[PDB]
């Protein structure tokens, strides 16, 4: 589907019904591999003589295709104009470009935004080519609040994931046995983000 059709026919009704939406084959193989090359360049540096996080705006040298990813995410969110709950999405974070070690470590269950920090939608893009979660792990488990079911989401290559960032979606990540990368972006609700910012002295 084109971005308009995908947003209105799939992403919007999926998010309002479930709070979780998976889009597969988001950018295609060639672009996905290019993003992987850029991400590995950021994190796979050598040496002279937890996890790794970098925050990317999208116009840094060697990050142009990460920027294309962010523009593509922005395109989908824009076409959701005012249809994602009651939110008015007026901005987002930088891209969190993460490298997660394959050392048998998982991520404890948590809520991204538990206390009204302004973030209403979490977007995650998975860029590890030919990742087989059945063999290598790394599955995301989301527990939508009050539902009888929970969801396991495999970090499949070129997969885009949306979910509500607030207490509706506690989530945990199972351990993995190879290095993997994911890029996360959070979209802000205008009113909540404004309220969260009033406490600061001109300091964001
Ligand atoms: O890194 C992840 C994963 N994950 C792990 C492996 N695969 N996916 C799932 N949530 N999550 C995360 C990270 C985060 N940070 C990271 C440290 O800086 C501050 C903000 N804030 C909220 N959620
Ligand atoms: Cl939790
Ligand atoms: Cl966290
Ligand atoms: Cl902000
Ligand atoms: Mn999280």
């Amino acid at each position: 589907l084109p971005a308009l059709k995908l947003a209105l026919e799939y992403i919007v009704p999926c998010m309002n019904k479930h709070g979780i939406c998976v889009v597969d084959d988001f950018l295609g193989k060639e672009t996905g591999q290019q993003i992987g090359d850029e991400v590995r360049a950021l994190h796979d540096t050598g040496k002279f003589t937890g996890d790794k996080i970098t925050w990317i705006e999208g116009k840094e040298p060697g990050c142009e295709t990460i920027g294309l990813l962010m523009s593509s995410m922005d395109d989908l969110i824009r076409h959701c104009n005012g249809k994602l709950g009651s939110y008015k999405i007026n901005g987002r974070t930088k891209a969190m470009v993460a490298c997660y070690p394959g050392n048998g470590t998982g991520y404890v269950r948590h809520v991204d935004n538990p206390n009204g920090d302004g973030r209403c939608v979490t977007c995650i893009y998975y860029l590890n080519k030919d990742w087989d979660a059945k063999v290598s792990g790394g599955i995301l488990r989301i527990f939508p609040e009050g539902k009888a079911q929970f969801a396991d989401i495999e970090p499949k290559f070129d997969r885009l994931l949306f979910f509500w960032s607030d207490r509706r979606n506690p989530h945990e990540v199972q351990p993995a046995y190879a290095t993997r990368y994911a890029i996360t972006v959070w979209y802000f609700d205008a009113d909540e983000r404004a309220r969260a910012k009033v406490k600061y002295l001109t300091g964001e």
